[PDB]
């Protein structure tokens, strides 16, 4: 019994007028983006240098195509997550001299492009390491039931 | 097509080195516990003077039955999200008045006891209309492979 189903069962006992089910599929759900992004994918972002979502920004930048820059706004419609903050983080990332601001355009310099290119193969390898207990039916299983509670959302 | 879908299709195009076939479950599981959390289950919390976390810590305490006291470890062994910051969190109930520290435990005040009590009522039929999107047997399924995939971490 993990976390969630040892709640659930001491909610039965203790309100046994509540029907706590709906805590195990949710419950599980949030566990399991929480560790897999602090143990599996975040360290290895940070052997790169890059914090928690300023591998998004560089990746949506990447994928979008020469010259690999973007308004803040489809920045964010583009991105992998809905996370916020993203003027700290094109802040961050300015600094640190992997994006610059043009014209009002956010575009990888060349040294963040050259990173990108290194990280995102060692993020995929990570990935499927993370997924690798699922079989490939089982994960495309779990992308269907995961879109269809997005959409429902 | 979502964010997810969107994101693998640039990939493809852009790295046809790579298989970023990965990204798509796990790119729609943190996006859909994070879109749950913010745009549903804390506007919740916060109807309830409750922050993100806060629930869970006076949750684990009502679980464990009276007196609904519990060593921190206890408390962050039993709760159903291994989130960190249970010190702060602590705090904020102490001054809020919905815990108290005793002796060391933390335990629920009679105020703090009877706001959990209400709360875990809306909460359960807000996870209700969360999932409804999701039939039964879907529910159970998608319960399965989350647990599958945190076994396998
Ligand atoms: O293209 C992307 N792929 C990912 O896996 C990812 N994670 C965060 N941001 C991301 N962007
Ligand atoms: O018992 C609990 N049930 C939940 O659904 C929950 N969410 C956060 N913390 C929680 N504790």
């Amino acid at each position: 019994m993990d976390r969630a189903a040892h709640a659930v069962e001491q909610w039965r006992s203790e309100r046994p007028d509540l029907d706590p089910s709906s805590m195990i599929v949710l419950g599980r759900l949030q566990e399991a983006a929480l560790v897999i992004a602090r143990d599996r994918l975040n360290p290895l972002f940070a052997r790169y240098g890059l914090q928690p979502g300023e591998f998004d920004v560089l990746a949506t930048l990447r994928r979008s195509g020469a010259p690999y820059a973007l308004t803040p706004t489809a920045l964010y419609d583009a991105a992998m997550i809905s996370s916020g903050s993203m003027t700290n983080r094109i802040d961050r990332l300015e600094k640190a001299g992997w994006v610059e601001r043009r014209a009002t355009l956010v575009a990888l310099t060349s040294a963040g492009r050259a990173l990108i290119d290194d990280a995102v193969v060692a993020h995929v390898d990570n990935q499927r390491r993370v997924l690798s207990a699922l079989s490939a039916a089982e994960q495309r299983q779990l992308a269907k039931l995961l879109d269809k509670l997005l959409q429902g959302q």
